[PDB]
């Protein structure tokens, strides 16, 4: 159906094809078999323009897949700064927790993405949020010995 096509196009970074499918009425929140939406896949693969088009056509900014992962979780983990920025501006839940209890801040902390960390903090990320391991993003920075991040967070 059109939603399957939309999922594939979003994943592939096909700006024009996504716009075409949306204009022919593809379900903007179509789900794959793990509950990914197109916005998840665009966030994962770093397709800014596609995230923009999807939001414009009423994509759920706070969709969760079957594991509780949101698009912002992917963008934060995979280092896509400008996707983090756009998602945040469209109302992404800065403190969403995935199945492990990780917020975007935790995930950006794990991968050492300093500008994402700072941007998350500007938009109200909870520096005291504990994951299911009992760790804050600051604990993670101390466990990775990432001085720059620990300095930002401490």
């Amino acid at each position: 159906d059109l939603g399957k096509k939309l999922l594939e196009a979003a994943r592939a970074g096909q700006d024009d094809e996504v716009r075409l499918l949306l204009e022919h009425g593809a379900d903007v929140n179509a789900r794959d078999y793990i509950g990914s939406t197109p916005l998840h896949l665009a966030a994962y693969y770093g397709h800014l323009e596609i995230v923009r088009l999807l939001l414009e056509h009423g994509a759920d900014v706070n969709a969760r897949d079957s594991t509780g992962t949101t698009p912002l979780h992917y963008a934060a983990r995979l280092g896509h700064l400008e996707i983090v920025r756009l998602l945040l501006e469209h109302g992404a839940d800065v403190n969403a927790r995935d199945a492990m209890g990780w917020t975007p801040l935790h995930l950006a902390a794990k991968k050492g993405h300093l500008e994402i960390v700072r941007l998350l903090l500007k938009h109200g990320a909870d520096v005291n949020a504990n994951d299911h391991f009992g760790k804050t993003a600051f604990d993670i920075s101390i466990d990775n010995g990432n001085e720059d991040l620990a300095e930002i967070l401490q």
